[PDB]
């Protein structure tokens, strides 16, 4: 068949700061890639004076507008609509900026059950979400694991068909990667205010053998990336070469065009000599 992917995230950025290049790959190839999002990010902050009176603190209008910017990246990515879990507005993200449906206090049967649905409809063959740490712990992200890692198990055995998800994996930074990366770096990347921050300040980061495997995205996928993170106007600012981004907090990171994860459940396909797999679908029999 055509293969079929899901990434599933907490807010809308998160798919293209963590797996543009490689949605970009895949949709680029025929294949057929689905982003979830768990929440609008409604609580998010604004990037410059125009929409910042959307914020939770004034008119908290603020989520809404991010759908046009989801989407508008999730196109750049070949990917033709966003899903909202439980529907646009059902759970709301916790951020900077009091609330009866926020996502991490929500009903594990509601938001499990709405992934489940999900899996069993679309039966992806791989299946990606952050690792237990959310990435830098965000509340949201750890809870995107927690219910996706649940919706995996239990959709294989909720109404609907068994689907025992073939490869899942956890979308991480490869340590190696970003430091390679920076190291390519050169000033007129970087806007004056912008630093480049240590691992630490933005990631739980991973060595090369704690990965197992890589998407080597060409510079097709890398600019399609590129362009996803600049739809996220609101919250994302690409450097003028369009090598490095940085969010509110002025600590860039270079755009990369290799994504790294870990197989947290499956079995691994050919690995090259770094002990890695190349290709999520590795294994699987695609031509
Ligand atoms: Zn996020």
């Amino acid at each position: 068949e055509t293969p079929r992917l899901l990434f599933v995230h907490a807010h809308p950025d998160d798919e293209s700061l963590s797996n543009g290049a490689t949605i970009a790959h895949y949709t680029s190839r025929g294949a057929q890639v689905h982003v979830v999002t768990c929440t609008l990010g409604e609580e998010g902050e604004v990037i410059g004076d125009r929409w910042a009176q959307l914020t939770a603190d004034h008119a908290d209008q603020l989520g809404g507008y991010r759908i046009g910017e989801l989407t508008a990246a999730l196109r750049a990515l070949g990917v033709s609509a966003p899903i909202y879990l439980g529907g646009a507005g059902r759970w709301r993200d916790s951020g900077m900026a009091r609330s009866q449906r926020r996502f991490v206090d929500a009903d594990p049967r509601q938001t499990v059950g709405a992934l489940v649905a999900i899996i069993r409809e679309l039966r992806p063959h791989v299946v990606v979400t952050y690792d237990p740490n959310g990435g830098y712990g965000h509340p949201d992200h750890v809870h995107t694991h927690t219910v996706t890692t649940a919706a995996v198990a239990a959709a294989g055995v909720h109404p609907g068909d068994p689907w025992t998800v073939p490869k899942f994996y956890w979308t991480v930074l490869g340590l190696s990667a970003l430091i390679s990366g920076a190291r390519a770096l050169v000033p007129d990347d970087l806007r004056p205010e912008w630093v480049l921050p240590r691992a630490d300040e933005i990631a739980f980061g991973y060595s090369d053998d704690g990965i197992d495997a890589v998407v080597e995205a060409d510079e097709q996928a890398r600019a399609a990336k590129v362009a996803a993170l600049a739809a996220h106007a609101t919250q994302v600012v690409v450097g003028p070469t369009g090598r490095a981004a940085a969010l509110s907090n002025n600590l860039a990171l270079p755009i990369l065009a290799d994504e790294h994860y870990v197989l947290a459940g499956g079995s691994a396909g050919a690995r090259d000599e770094r002990g890695w797999e190349t290709d999520l679908l590795a294994g699987l029999g695609f031509t």
